[PDB]
């Protein structure tokens, strides 16, 4: 709900090991990085992080906006959101991404597709494929590392 | 049909609103570029400019050419073009594209698919979403600004 | 039992990109036309620095193929393979066999350059098979912007445009 946790913990983080310390909602970006990557900002109209995101058009008062959502609608992928100016991070549909997203509520190489509420589910329209498990941050939040490239063929 | 035009203006013009002054049909390129943006560019076969293109080739002789078209035949969209050249810079489909396109003689939100003639039209295989409503520049002249963000 | 070692190192250099050998002679090449048509070329004829390029570890020879990926047990990571079909990835535009490294461009990137095709004329629609080659014709915008050229009695090269996914 929260890319930074709401409370503030009680303890402070034991930085010995270096294995498996990568599965935290806080991850913000991609595992794998290209330098030539195409990357926009837009305002967020709920909380899409790390989450398929669509346009929504409001009144014509204000501008454009990005809501969580996939279907025919898909216009990128949420990587970061800046929560002082409400900044939604994109990755545009056309440009490839590999990194963690959240699951619906999966075993490698199955083919993944965003739901209504911009959620990746097992399989028609995204080419999305899972690179390992779902992982369990809480009782229905589930992360899952994930390369989308492009949008499939009908 | 042309991006600069020819009849050169008999008054000077007034700078003093910074509001409605970038609908205009030699306003090449678009609203928001990336600096990481692929940009290409081809011989023109007519006017292609701010049109959806297609790949043409002819007997051999010569090397292949954008022309005006749509369909599954698709290649990008230009964007820009060299007069002296007669060079049209395309930005390919599986790159995204955001500006004023032409549109065949529709609100904010429509989806919208390219013509034979490089054309948005409200509609199947492209992904073109207005973002604001036609732009009459003449009377047979309409503009609109539209996203692409590849095929469907 | 040499002349069979002969036979099988000609098979696996032919199937290399630039496999060593050495020669008796000079040859010459002085003409500047029709000398880019060698296995050896580069990945790209038209190359842009805003292109994204990958590198994954390989199985097989994926070299000017289309490669999609690939797991196994799980103890060791994905790698690229050749195919194609619906599931296609990427096309492999270069190989370094010290480390075994295919480097590829995905499928969201457009692509031109020569690359393998089945055992055809420009403005024609191809699809990639089952091994990763180019066959006349699917779901992948890719047209021939030359005629089949023969290296060996097995290789053909063809110029090939590559532009995202086909709809529909």
């Amino acid at each position: 709900l929260m890319k930074n946790p709401q409370q503030d913990s009680g303890l402070l983080s034991n930085s010995i090991d270096f294995r498996d310390q990568n599965l935290i909602f806080s991850n913000s970006g991609g595992v794998c990085t290209s330098s030539k990557d195409k990357i926009e900002n837009y305002p967020a109209k709920g909380y899409p992080y790390k989450r398929g995101v669509k346009l929504s058009f409001g009144d014509g008062t204000t501008e454009l906006e990005v809501e969580a959502g996939g279907g025919d609608d898909l216009y990128g992928v949420c990587s970061d959101i800046d929560e002082f100016s409400g900044m939604a991070t994109v990755i545009p549909i056309t440009n490839n991404f590999t990194g963690y997203l959240t699951l619906k509520k999966v075993n490698p190489g199955d083919k993944l597709n965003f739901n209504q509420h911009g959620e990746l589910e097992k399989v028609k329209s995204v080419n999305a494929i899972a690179l390992s498990k779902a992982h369990k941050l809480t009782e229905d939040l589930f992360i899952v590392l994930a390369s989308v490239f492009g949008n499939r063929a009908i």
